[PDB]
């Protein structure tokens, strides 16, 4: 069918070997993707290094920002093509792609272009022993070549979340999208080319991780930084890989996030909110709630309500009427998720709903669908309650006391996000500050202001991105001290 | 003299002890107790528990007041700290009195003040339902901070990490260099006497591999590791903490250049390069071991620096008009001399020094070397590309501005650079093109503690100082309220 | 018993003096020397000259250190300051010990700390020739700051202006209220003893119109006039400095509302509104003279507040259990009692108070009034729209959230508002809709000195506090270097 | 043509009208309708109401998008705006195409962008009960912004105020100079076509006293008055708004100095001072009317500048290589020529110029004057101390750096200064000592829109630009939540 090429030094190029891109809706082949080899990865990095010395390196911040807005214009001009690409790779509902995924990719470019135009640095005056003084001023310069490695959860959103600030800060880029979701990134390369982005500034390499393009990229001494979103264990691997070169790193690594529903929550809103936080993108978001804590006084009503709403969810085709959930990303990921579904039963869970695979009795049975699933009855120490599944699942447990639930939320090796439901003013601020995570939402979930710091604690990450945090990470911060 | 660990509010010995040796005369100063894995665990657990005790309940203002009390404690025992630092390292008493100890005090006071005045951000946004949302950020303590520090500027560097760590409400497990354990031990006494709650500040003594340093980096209970020292050690530590994805902050030395343009105040530049090459006997990460001087003033510059270099007094720390003490250790002298010989083998001209002075007293059992200047090596020579960390510099002529910028940047390191020029445009044009974290113009190692400090390439990861320290030593959390 | 001016490093008398009267008993406390136009000129010229003296050459660190010594000086004479504030105003000794004097000290320390830690901005831009330019900003002293303060919280308000003025390196000519001259005079002594150079801080006593206050505002040698007091006086001062285009900053009182929603913690709201209505006998610009209570809890709220108001002990500043002292002066009492009468004529129900207590002792020669609560007036009544500045509130029921927001905002003033609610969305939704400079939720007059402070409409111009004071009391200069 | 008011979404005429006259040739360009007091009231009331309409409901993002569409609209009619600016003022077409119109576009885009990216502050504090509090600040629209602008840079200065006003969500009543009403009227058309809701932007035409300008300043319905123009007028306006305590922001011109040090690039400095003295025929608030040149290069500088001034082409706005058009009006020429005479009477040597060119065509009916250079005047001469606002400069020698700093600062004005020097230290040392809001080194009027812009002394009150505009055109509110 279609073919997805690498984009290296201003040219789309094939490779000696290719791999299949499979549609998870029906198991069908979508495209062949050309896997970049070590030589092609080197060529990309070298091209990126050289482009720093070319026209790109000479652009004013204003001209750079203008070109980045042109990249965003180019995505907007091919909006439905990008929607189609993202949907084909992942099975996500078309409505989700049209409202979350593709708009956020456009917004990523525009916001960081704007931040680049408006951001400034610092001036520090000091006295000296001779009485004449000195001036210290800081500047932001490009860090150099940014290696970007992104996952399949929100392919274009996460890819552009890294590529946008990288380019806004005047860096050049070598970027490796997930082998599961290569299409929109390839379309993005086309937009870059058509927008007139100079050769070598943006390079797209396809492939896998170990023994493939991903590993080749992290090991290349020519990069200045590696920014990554994906599995915690992969973060550790990458951190070791770049250590000999002391490369700058930025990791967002998923979690085992909790939602907490206090007795004073708006109960219908909380049920809807937890439905969203547990089952959005079929549970395949690092920010999803796989643990839910509900006050004992409302526990039964909450569980019954969520069961009903989960069973109301339409699981099916991306453009099907009223669809809420598509499949998992791949048969391989479904294997992991189903193994946890089995483990929960073995650990003594009550399966409130789901727990298996829907039977469609059509081509979708060859796809990688699972049921939205709710568990109760597990202890806080069960594997299914402590390890990240990354499926459309949550376990629900009662609690009695505010300090109790705070400690239970924090009793985790992860620390990415938490969502709290309460109508009480003091409770909202008092509890949120005590949760050991990078991101707290109160009475909502995954509401994003791109200027805010975003990241996690513990195994969930290293560093922050977003707003000034990205402007700092993707820049060399240099202090220049002038003796007067 | 005995130096004990300080764990959970108590001074404790260990099963193993090692020698602390004065580098001036090779004499024994103290027995130092080496923390084992069990004690390192005891320290981290104590620090974890201290976050949940009285320390964790202090307001930012009360926390800052207590930190100013630590600073008062150092000031009150000022000469004791001076003598501890001098005994360990052989540094001139005058340097200890003007740089090392006052900076330690200033580190605590500055970060205490930054903590009092610092604030975070508020972002407003609109939502679909027309009600809006607000996102605000807060800085919280990161948790337990692991601190591993080197011997170059013992108390200064130790407190450069410990002060912001405490100011941000963290607890600390700190391991000073086995070569300079004394002032950190006296700090533990000041902390105790100021009434810092047990577990908040813990001091562990020992080495790196198979010792307290390694055990600290491997401990799952810490939240960050901040480190200053050798680049290869940074790499090792970065691998060590990777499985726990710990926050890291590294300053890793370098091979720094000074550049003297033809329009420099020549006398000021000679004096400045003498300072940047030979301060603390050249044992500062920021020292200029490479110097580039415009061809038109090269001979005059080299001659002038030779004269000044040979006027330097190498002797006892309290000796009249002393300029230089010994190197930190005989082991370090072995490294440095090995480089002295390598320079000759590489075809260098030895403008001055190149050996060790002869004292005919106890100092001959110490670890002294001479201030040394080389010329005549190529840019690819090992002696011009590898960090020596001794009182040495190589001087090379250059002709063009773009040329020297490229030669300065042609390095796997990238910590600092000092530029000498009287020209306005040149200062700003050139400074911005040097690939380092820190540039000084017409000075060297002039420090405003609010500024970002750190390196690029093999010279580091991250920035500390001012708000960069307030961010690194804090959990930054975003709280989003849907209205 | 005699209060002198402090001009160019010397305490000086004047040709005329006026009486300082104790409002507890109407007795004479001291005679105060009134600065004439000639002495006001002498003060401004000395302040101009001090800018060129040792004060001008101090580093920001040395300046901050000295300001901390001023604070130390107040702390060393803490009880004398308490006695001074209490004598002039009749405020309870407990209030003076807990609010007034500690805030004056905190004012100096906080702005000293901000001076030490604050920095400015660097902007890079590209140019036609490809070489670029740098713009950087600096904060410099504005010059001579004229400070005019009121009698409400005499030392607190005086130092609220003097502390940032001095922290930013200005020199100062300051005129405290004729009603409360004592603590400002003691402050002059602290400055003197602290070694603040002559001319840096000058104290001038007197009245407003046709006296020291007027003369100061009309002097061409000042660089700014900061003022807290009556709104119409703000307008007068704004016209007075206009020909010189002087920088101005005004906080001008108001007619503040407290709002108690049906979901409020009722007991907390009652105690809260007791504080916000009767603190300092209702003589604070931030006091709530209008109160809106949801009709479901209206009767219960008014009953509870009546009981608590009637439990207030009104009396001597050192009286066991005293809660309220007198009004500042007989003349101010005349105004307040005029409003007490007007309220009755306007149809008010007097829930409690409404007159003067009968003590049958020397307090009857003082300026006491009763804490007072009204109900039953229209939103357009004079007693509900005009600032009384006494220990009084009118309470009105309301039904709807949008209704009460509009009623709060229906005012020519806009200083502060206190809102009582336990609902998360309501707190943030309502607070952002109130047209004032300052909103408190579930509290009142809780002050973080870093925050912007000021009013809208007739309640002010500009903001002070934190960075806003650092900006106002500074020349902000932009320096652009073409490279 | 005919230029109408734009009020509540409609173009409207008036009872009275006045002439718009081309200063190149004295010909009538348009009739302009003068808004009366009734119409000013209608505009302010329309602005107040528009705050409660769809404008007030827009998200910051949607508001910024709309402002970007305003900018798009000006760009889409770029040459129409150019022709309008040129017709009114006689400015060179090249200047209008490179400075005036592009800056108007950039004004809207920059403040739209700043609105999108700017945020506010979060401060945490501890309280007695140990539960804590949080203070967060928000930026809200101030309300109705009155804008009064002058004829020096008509659309640039008009949009410099209107853009941040709209970006901060205010509504606007704006009064452009009677001398240059065209581009503002075109801007009203752009707003209308972009779909800016009725009442959000209102344009009123007329004069000052007893006309639209005065009526606007006296209207109690405005929330602020921002103004650029003559110092005396700023003073008058400051008095006019005083009774309402309206927020004010003033930039008020000056008597700016250029300084040329002996180490300057002399050719660059000659070119630089040519630009700073004669750009827009010297009709910019920032122009250098005083020049100080080191004695050692004084003669060479003056001869060089004389030659370059005499090569300036004075003539038609679209003439081949024109450098200078006429002055704004015959009335302004009367003022400027009166100063030309006065300089001679004060004993000046007329190095070049001093009269009016003879064209022998329609330009003789215009308002042209010659670029003029004087020498030989005292620092106290009227022509050296009073703003002329024509294409003139006086040049005086100096000997010492501290001397020249004092001479530059010896002025009742303090807007800007340009300094020429190749020395690094001198650039930073001297710039910091000049008592003005704006310093340029080795350039002049190089603008980064994010930087603070304003003057000291009689040259202004407040700063605008970047965050300073975001603060001025907003209500800053502090919301304190007790937890
Ligand atoms: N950046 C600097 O300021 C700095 C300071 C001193 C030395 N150095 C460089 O390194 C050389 C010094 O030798 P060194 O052994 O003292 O440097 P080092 O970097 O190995 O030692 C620094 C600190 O880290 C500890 N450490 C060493 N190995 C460790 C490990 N595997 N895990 C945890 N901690 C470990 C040490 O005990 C010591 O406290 C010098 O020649 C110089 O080039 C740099
Ligand atoms: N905002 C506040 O904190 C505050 C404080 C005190 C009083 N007030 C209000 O004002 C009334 C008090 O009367 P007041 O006379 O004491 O207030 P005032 O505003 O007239 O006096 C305040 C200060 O300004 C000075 N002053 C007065 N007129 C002046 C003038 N024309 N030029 C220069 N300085 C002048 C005074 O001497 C005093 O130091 C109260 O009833 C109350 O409503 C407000
Ligand atoms: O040996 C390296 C020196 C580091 C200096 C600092 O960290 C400092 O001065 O803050
Ligand atoms: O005539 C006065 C100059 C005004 C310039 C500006 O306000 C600007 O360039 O922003
Ligand atoms: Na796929
Ligand atoms: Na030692
Ligand atoms: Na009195
Ligand atoms: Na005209």
């Amino acid at each position: 069918p279609s073919q997805l090429l690498n984009y290296i030094d201003g040219n789309f190029v094939t490779s000696a070997s290719s791999f299949a891109n499979i549609n998870p809706v029906n198991g069908k082949l979508i495209s062949d993707v050309f896997e970049a080899d070590a030589k092609q990865v080197n060529e990309a990095v070298v091209a990126a290094q050289n482009a720093l010395k070319g026209p790109w390196g000479k652009l004013s911040v204003q001209d750079r920002a203008a070109l980045i807005h042109k990249i965003a214009d180019g995505i907007q001009a091919r909006f439905e093509e990008f929607v189609a690409a993202e949907v084909a790779d992942t099975g996500r509902p078309v409505h989700q792609a049209r409202t979350l995924d593709i708009p956020r990719a456009i917004a990523n470019f525009r916001t960081f272009a704007d931040l680049a135009k408006t951001s400034h640095t610092d001036l520090f005056e000091m006295s000296t022993s001779d009485g004449s003084g000195a001036l210290n001023y800081t500047v932001r310069k490009p860090l150099g070549v940014i290696g970007v490695i992104s996952p399949w959860a929100l392919p274009l959103l996460l890819f552009t979340w890294k590529v946008a600030p990288a380019l806004a800060c005047g860096n050049t880029v070598v970027a490796k999208p997930s082998e599961e979701s290569p299409s929109s990134a390839t379309l993005l390369a086309e937009v870059m080319h058509d927008a007139g982005v100079p050769p070598g500034v943006f390079n797209l390499i396809h492939g896998f991780g170990k023994d493939s393009a991903g590993e080749f990229l992290t090991q290349h001494p020519g990069i200045s930084a590696l920014t990554f979103t994906g599995e915690s264990k992969t973060g550790s691997t990458i951190m070791k890989a770049v250590a000999d070169g002391v490369k700058e790193v930025s990791f967002e690594l998923g979690g085992k996030n909790a939602a907490v529903v206090f007795a004073d929550a708006d109960l219908d809103a909380a049920i809807e909110g937890v439905l969203r936080s547990s089952f959005t993108n079929s549970g395949q978001v690092c920010l999803c709630s796989e643990r839910v804590y509900v006050h004992r006084s409302i526990f039964d009503e909450f569980v019954s309500g969520l069961k009903v709403e989960a069973e109301r969810l339409v699981v099916g085709y991306p453009d099907q009427d009223g669809v809420n959930m598509g499949p998992l990303i791949s048969h391989g990921h479904r294997d992991k998720v189903l193994s946890y579904y089995r483990l929960a039963v073995d650990e003594g869970a009550t399966v409130v709903t789901g727990g298996g695979v829907p039977k469609f009795n059509d081509e979708r049975d060859q796809g990688a669908y699972v049921q939205p699933t709710i568990w109760t009855g597990l202890s806080d120490k069960a594997r299914c309650v402590t390890e990240e599944i990354f499926g459309p699942v949550c376990h629900i447990s009662p609690f009695d006391d505010e300090d109790e639930v705070i400690n239970r939320v924090n009793d985790s090796n992860y620390g990415l996000a938490c969502a709290i439901w309460t109508t009480n003013l003091s409770r909202a601020h008092r509890v949120s500050r005590q949760i050991h995570v990078g991101l707290v939402w109160v009475n909502t979930w995954y509401l994003r202001d791109l200027r805010t710091p975003f990241g996690g604690v513990k195994l969930s990450g290293l560093g922050r991105e977003g707003g000034r945090f990205s402007m700092d990470f993707y820049s060399d911060i240099a202090n220049i001290c002038i003796k007067i």
